[PDB]
């Protein structure tokens, strides 16, 4: 028997048990409400979506062409219209997820108004947006099912048996708009206990996947090129553990943790790591510090020094009480971070990079996979990269191997108003088009997202309408720009 | 002295008064924060914007070409990007307002998820959105002023006196993003006391203008063409009075009330109005009831009858306990509604119509203005009208006067895939382009809005990106669709 | 195996399945978190508590001495301390519920500040308080279980096997603080669809029982003694049905609906009920109208008249457009209301009375039970009754039967500073003490509550401390008044 | 002219200006609404209350008997009933403030449910409670004024001119329930920018006084007796500056900053302070570190050492990466903290102590006042001190000076069931009663508060009712315990 039939039977039995006092209750109508509300709680969503993500991860492991994608959405309505569009044009939700952007929560969803991306807003805005996204996806299910039940009644009123049968099949095979979300928790908005508390609220809202990072965003030195600040592994691993316990408490056994490393762009640290024996994680972290040998006499009062390899050394230290890593150690620290995360409870990796470059990320993933062979990445196709410059430049240098042409193209004015229609341009655009496929084939990327794309699409579409409506076009700007497209 | 200078002086004096304990306080830095926060409370916004709207109403009275416009915005970020676009392209905020759409609050901003437009959501979502819109507009001011103060410091560091002087002038003449809002309160979300309470919260959030309606939206009969339900004038006038007292309590002497009538599409009423003498408002309302003379013997048990003009008559009554107005009385009731509103405390009118038709609205406004000569309308350029059909049809019939052509155009397939490039089409589009101007010149329209335009622009722009990104275009859909435009 | 053991086994198996990457996860620690979070969602609470209430209703049906009690609580902390006190002193939660007072939500929990009890506040404050109450009860469970697991670890560290065994038994037999709540939804905060929407949110928050009323609180005439306003049964029954569908959609098959009638104190109605044949519910409702025969000539213009029993009659009508019921029909209308509710989907009754009087309520319940023999009441032991006056007066008149004494007691100054120690006083206090038992034995009362008792206890306890602390007692007022008691 | 008269005149003039369309507006009624809403925004409250606190601080400086008091309140209703009680019994609000307890926000007001006092909850709960407290105080004003205007109308209806005149005087001299609040911001819930953002929201809600602390509450080692963790002065001073800029931006020139030091119970620090020359604040902070001289050969790999007074020393360091201060340096660090705070922008001090002991606090204040002679304290009369033990013990040892008795009293069983009626007990209670007066006379205490007293009073009063109501007393527990007192 179908889910719909089973629910009609179930409500009819309650009606019978309760007798004539329930005479006004219509069992088929109640059944439709039940079918229209498949996911009654956020934890039901979290368990359902966790299983989907685990299946997708296994299918990617078997075939690197079968990867997953998402766009960051800053409101339930934006997520809803994205999933409606996916179903309309692409016919299945399979391999499409939501992304919860901490940047967009800070920029758009705080009671404080727009804030920078430093975990300064009220942390309930994060869990609030997850719940909102799933409320809107569940309502999209309910509306489409209601339309199907309306057509079912119309088929019945016309005695059309074939159409009734096709609609009942569409109802039984209905594809929910509810999909997995990768939810950004920043660094947990506090210590490990605070991380657990927030993760728990995010999972109760429906999240099957939590992304957590090893940086201290509120200590960035904007005046330094690599001004981000990392914590020792023990601090970050404790937060991974806190997120795991939130999943476990709630019964989401399959919950997914994405460990993000910011080490590539982080030249600083607040702490010197505790170390108990040489070669352990504390010692490895401290090994990257930029030190100098200063005689005990040449040392300033209050200077801080560390014993490394039998000598007392002075790590370079800013006025802000931050210590510096040696230049050029970003990649090495990322690889250590990532291996350590997968060895200690993370499920997926995120390496924050400064440009979209398949070879660069492949190099790091190859080093990681010589230790953890199926290590999988979530990759931010960042909206703050200038994709055209990066890729025309990338295709320029790919020429220089046997690129005859080279001299015909400057390399400094490549991004231009008009280098269009050139081979470098059509090829650059093709490399952009295949970037995700190529990174998933060669650099272990399981999931491709853009963090804040719908910030820009909402701004642009508002500007494009306002620009006409308030000026000579008046209502024609709306009719042409909006009404004619839909 | 400029506002900026005055604030530097003011903070320097406090620093001096407090002595060396305030040595770390930088008076110019504090002054910039004060300049960046011109509107410290919502009531400061409400008073500032009320004066703007009153000025605009006076300028429209003197010159019908000088009208005002707004688009409905469903989030602070959408309102913010609209005002940023206005300033970028059109160089002034003058004559541009915000509109708070009750439909979009119901559809998008409730803790219940999407709801129909029946005042069923939590009413604090309405005031919450007003505050959010003004938080985002105030932040846009702060960000642009911060950029100007940054350029001021750079001019000073370069010893560039002319540029320093130009920037100080740009700071002193800065045009705020804060503009008036026309805020939809539906029918007040309750009785007159409840209306006052909500209005007060909306005005405290910054609203200088409240739009209130005479319908009972939660009693619509969707099964009737003119299924809306009105209340007797005494009920509606009490709510106008409640809104006035909220403005007065808060000191917003100049607050604006828009009285919306739904009578054109309302064929029903729940109440029979109390009347004390013939010809008063109660009697006029009841005069429009659709009655029939039934002998006391021919009357059903429990039937309800009214004495009109010396006879007992039975008003037509639905099973839902609603009474029917005579067909064709919509316009007459609208004119009575509107005259009554302006005679009893409203400032502006809104006549809800079923199509964008200048002659139709002019006819009603002419009747109103023979009593109230400067009566002014707020006109919803409704997004649910098919603008192309309506206006090609309107231009078809404008031909038929001496429109030779007529026979060359069907009138039933006018809206078409390809009647484009015809004279009827180019002319229809021109009529759309000039619709607002023409209605403001001929039909007393002070303000033109669209209620839910940014619902559609957000949906469309999300669909247009998703359609490519998740299919073969991948990142090229974002680079082309988004990054290349901005 | 115990729940605790089963959860340790379950987490150990996941740890084994996942391998050394989960080495830091402690299965017993995770198991404790699971035991400490028995009720992971509000719907789990609603189903658990609904079964308790159904069991209690059956046990009351078998034995009228086994009734249930609650106190209204206005904050999660108040509910929590009530349940902690119950467990400490009375050793079981059995037969004790929570009550959610709509009056206290209006007075205390609105974003508007204190409001009168007219459903004018934001309706999400109602569901919000249910969730808060259950959050605090769940946290009380977690804290007490954490203390038991701490003692378990201490027993183990001391090698005390008997104590370890007793603590494991206390953990396996732990009695949750989570109990049923009777949740006031007023009249649904809107129409039937709105009622469904709010009920659904209240049930998702944990409520197994919803109390809904047939009055229109925002139309009370405070200037009339019996100034409340009722709706026809069809309107109220539609709202009962809406609440049932919310329970059914959510899978809370056992959900309980309390139908409250306000007819005893309601002399008015806004509507004249639709009636299709004599004797139906519409006709019965209209039968109670106070009408007068006026000749068609003697009738005012616009007067409204109804055909009852072959004649045209004019129901008495206020300027407010409300119709009057005949005096002395309150009880008859209550009995009709109640029978109708139980015949059409309600589970329990609430008859709002003007004084605590067992005989008065028994009279109505006897009439109801001659139709519905097991009809059960929820009875508000109202805090706005003067219990001492009512009951000394009640005991005075119980004397007058063969009460010799009568002359020794005035009857007008009975409530007095000093009629204490009299037989009338000690007996009046005893009648108060046994009031609930007696009403449950003789008047069908399944549940006794007080609506807003913790409003008064919080006010009193704050006043009693402030009165001393800020005056000569200083810190001694706190030490004596607070610290010495606990 | 009175405020009331002036407002009647003001509204009558608007009515006249607007003409007959405002005929329904009653100017006296509107005037009453204005009088009933004296404080239209939180910033109006903050400026009004800041001036009160500054006046009180000056009056305390002139006379140490004129000090101020508050009780922590966890809900607007609790604060409201406290101020109502003050006005009823003590006839003026003068010298009584509110206290906003961060502990009670964590324990009671978070969306997460009860949390420990570690700034882990959503920070908007803090500002939310300030706004709620002032909403309830403003409503208490409105209700009492409404009662006075009702009596005014009754006097007029009786032609009683003397009573009309007395009521108008009571209206013109009405004492608002709105008083200053000392608002706990913990350590700012983040860095200095985050502190500013939250302070701004708290001041906009009405707070004229912000209390900020130098500890890192989320790093406490509960396993250490003095397990709190401090930050170097530069970090704390930056947060003082952030709070000052919030006051200044908002125009609250008179805003008060309370700098709380936790150094007395803090034996740890996460950071070693940056120092530029000997004797500066960084060097002074580091001077308190507990170091040991270890030969470069005897040092572990990765050990951290500091140069102090020409030698390399190893500060004691926990596995948690925290450094230890020398035992017995708590008082010295408190005195440095406090002097530094008043020298760098704080207005008042708070020294967190472990027992209520006038001599102990006087000792520290004397050291502070030899540098800052009018330094003033806010003193927490902590509810977690056992006041009876501490003070019977204090009075026991005050005997031992020439206390003959000594031998008659043990000193270990002093707190007892029955040492009552002894001279030590009556004297201990008298010392408790005069503790605040004595500390204000001898130890510079301007303000005495209890942090979480209404947590306990609400728990106790709920338990005391539940204990009877649910057991044999039934309704008599409410009538006796509640109804008879009020
Ligand atoms: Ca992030
Ligand atoms: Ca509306
Ligand atoms: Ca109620
Ligand atoms: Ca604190």
């Amino acid at each position: 028997m179908s889910a719909y039939q089973n629910e009609i039977k179930a409500v009819a039995a309650l009606k019978e048990k309760n007798g004539s006092s329930w005479s006004a209750i219509n069992p088929e109508y109640a059944a439709r409400m039940r079918i229209q509300n498949r996911f009654k709680t956020g934890l039901d969503i979290a368990k359902y979506t966790a299983a989907i993500m685990r299946k997708d991860m296994a299918e990617y492991d078997a075939d690197s062409s079968v990867y997953t994608q998402s766009l960051g959405c800053w409101h339930g309505f934006i997520g809803q219209q994205k999933l409606i569009s996916i179903k309309k044009h692409l016919k299945t939700t399979n391999k499409r997820y939501l992304y919860l952007s901490g940047w967009m929560v800070a920029a758009l969803r705080s009671d404080f108004g727009p804030l920078p991306d430093q975990s300064m807003h009220e942390k309930t805005a994060v869990s609030g947006l997850i719940e909102e996204l799933y409320t809107f996806l569940r309502q999209a299910d309910a509306r489409e099912l209601d339309l199907l039940f309306t057509g079912l009644d119309a088929a019945r009123a016309a005695g059309d048996k074939a159409k009734e049968a096709e609609l009942l099949a569409q109802i039984d095979n209905f594809e929910t708009h509810v999909v997995p979300i990768i939810a950004d928790i920043d660094a947990g908005f506090g210590n490990a206990e605070a991380t657990y508390l927030l993760a728990k609220k995010m999972i109760e809202a429906g999240a099957c996947c939590i992304q957590i990072e090893n940086q201290v965003s509120d200590e960035k030195q904007c005046g330094h090129q690599d001004g981000k600040v990392t914590v020792p592994h023990i601090d970050f691993l404790a937060k991974i553990n806190a997120v795991r316990y939130a999943f476990l408490e709630l019964g989401v056994d399959d919950g997914v943790i994405v460990a993000r490393t910011d080490s590539l762009g982080a030249g600083l640290t607040k702490q010197i790591a505790v170390t108990n024996e040489p070669g352990d994680l504390g010692d490895l972290y401290n090994s990257f510090l930029d030190c100098e040998e200063i005689s005990e006499s040449e040392l300033g009062n209050g200077d801080v020094v560390i014993k490394r390899e039998g000598k007392l050394l002075r790590p370079k230290r800013l006025a802000s009480n931050l210590f510096q890593f040696r230049k050029g150690t970003g990649e090495d620290r990322c690889v250590l971070d990532c291996i350590t995360s997968l060895q200690n409870g993370a499920d997926l990796l995120w390496i924050e990079t400064e440009k979209p470059h398949v070879g660069q990320i492949k190099a790091m993933v190859d080093r990681i996979r010589e230790v953890i062979p199926n290590a999988k990445l979530v990759y931010n196709n960042s909206p703050s990269f200038n994709w055209t410059l990066n890729f025309r430049q990338q295709v320029f240098d790919a020429f220089v191997a046997e690129g005859k042409d080279v001299s015909a193209y400057d390399r400094n004015k490549l991004m231009s108003v008009e280098y269009d229609d050139t081979e470098l341009a059509k090829v650059a655009d093709e490399k952009i088009r295949t970037f995700q496929r190529d990174g998933s084939a060669h650099a272990g990327i399981f999931h491709h997202l853009i963090t804040l794309p719908t910030y820009h699409t909402a701004a642009l579409s508002t500007d494009n309408l306002a620009k006409g409506y308030f000026a000579d076009e008046g209502m024609l700007a709306y009719v042409k720009g909006v009404q004619r497209q839909e």
